[PDB]
């Protein structure tokens, strides 16, 4: 089944999830100097004050932390969305090395990691539904960049221990994801797909300008991480990212100027 590495890899995904080379893929790279100014974006609202973490799963691609989303407790609304959006996870990506490990790029840069918020429209009553549409979800992403140490980031850090292998969780409660999030909002905007399989054309992708900073440190104990079993030979959970795919008919709008 799919991964990161040579034999199950990104470029081998398209054998069993053939929309792989569908028209609205994700990640991409966000040219800059292409992506316009929309007056039409509207405030965007991220309200998480009462999000209740549950646990934090290694999954054998990435570590996911949960949500309960059996009401409106963490939602996200307004930028390009209509309507709310639940708040049901959050999963990492990043690299083996610090110049490399974002989904998203800038400019083809590239970040040491990129976090996702990941959040269901609440009129489709659960994510399975949700993910069927193509507005079902709405992601924030948010870039990494190794550098001072991001304080809100070191209980995820520490609990990584006992995750170490594929099919690992832990108990992850009254963690708050607003300790994750840069100062600006400003973002751009496309809409994308999931960038796993089953890589599905659902998302509107809302991805923060501001990286945020995490240590060197940090990013090191993700990188102690494994994408095999206990007792399995042992493979480091590194460069978990999806490389940029064709914008093809797509027009990214930036909040800001
Ligand atoms: N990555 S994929 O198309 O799901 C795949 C499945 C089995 C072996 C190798 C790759
Ligand atoms: N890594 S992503 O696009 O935010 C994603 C979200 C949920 C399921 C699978 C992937
Ligand atoms: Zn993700």
């Amino acid at each position: 089944h799919w991964g990161y590495g040579k034999h199950n890899g990104p470029e081998h995904w398209h054998k069993d999830f053939p929309i792989a080379k569908g028209e609205r893929q994700s990640p991409v790279d966000i040219d800059t100097h292409t992506a316009k100014y929309d007056p039409s974006l509207k405030p965007l609202s991220v309200s998480y004050d009462q999000a209740t973490s549950l646990r934090i799963l290694n999954n054998g691609h990435a570590f996911n932390v949960e949500f309960d989303d059996s009401q409106d407790k963490a939602v996200l609304k307004g930028g390009p969305l209509d309507g709310t959006y639940r708040l049901i996870q959050f999963c990492f990506h990043w690299g083996s090395l610090d110049g490399q490990g974002s989904e998203h790029t800038v400019d083809k840069k590239k970040y040491a990691a990129e976090l996702h918020l990941v959040h269901w429209n609440t009129k489709y009553g659960d994510f399975g539904k949700a993910v069927q549409q193509p507005d079902g979800l709405a992601v924030l992403g948010i870039f990494l960049k190794v550098g001072s140490a991001k304080p809100g980031l070191q209980k995820v850090v520490d609990v990584l221990d006992s995750i170490k292998t594929k099919g690992k969780s832990a108990d992850f409660t009254n963690f708050d994801p607003r300790g994750l999030l840069p100062e600006s909002l400003d973002y751009w905007t496309y809409p994308g797909s999931l960038t796993t399989p089953p890589l599905l054309e659902c998302v509107t992708w809302i991805v923060l300008k501001e990286p945020i900073s995490v240590s060197s440190e940090q990013v090191l104990k993700f990188r102690k991480l494994n994408f095999n079993g206990e007792g399995e030979p042992e493979e480091l959970m590194v460069d978990n990212w999806r490389p940029a795919q064709p914008l093809k008919n797509r027009q990214i709008k930036a909040s800001f100027k």
